[PDB]
């Protein structure tokens, strides 16, 4: 009641975050390109594919805080409603949006109603 | 046990700078000779207050301790009050909806939170 602080930082994190976030995957040999040139227009593009999201994991859910617990669906899904709400929705889904987790044990018979 | 800061600067000094920032008017008035004085005809036409203000930039706000972030918004949040307490009337700009908590990035574009308590 005599630390009532200023608060400098507080919901405002990742604002400082960021610097530390998006530098990573520019990298590497970029030396006297010695592959110019050119010549001709024609083929097409190679639609990426969801390429883009990492298939999960049974095993390492105790190693993941309510920032990586949680969150995680957000940014892999940060890629997709953002060209299928402009450009160009896998069962691997359907696990992400509602809380429980991806594994109902419906495998065999018993654990009793009361 | 003893040393009793005589408080030299706690408060004291953002009360102290005046001659240290408010300072910072030039370009002459060095003899005239361009002038005319005619009749008060012309309107005004005010500057308003949609330019009086900056477009929060994106990337920026790393260093600038969020003092200088939180003062911030509380300065044009500061010009404010002449137009909303006695002056000639704009608007509430778009960008305001955070001069508010989280942030200015902010997101709602993409759902989810991925569940838990």
């Amino acid at each position: 009641m005599t630390s009532q602080s200023s608060v400098i930082s507080n919901s405002c994190v990742t604002m400082e975050r960021l610097s530390h976030m998006m530098e990573r995957k520019a990298w590497c040999s970029q030396e006297s390109a010695l592959s110019e040139e050119e010549e001709d227009t024609t083929r097409p593009l190679e639609t990426v594919t969801f390429d883009v999201a990492v298939d999960l994991t049974q095993e390492e859910w105790e190693q993941m805080k309510p920032a990586q617990r949680n969150l995680y669906r957000d940014v892999m899904l940060e890629n997709y409603s953002n060209l299928v709400t402009v450009g160009c929705k896998p069962d691997v889904i359907f696990k992400l949006e509602q809380e429980e987790e991806p594994w109902v044990m419906e495998e065999e018979m018993f654990g009793r109603h009361c």
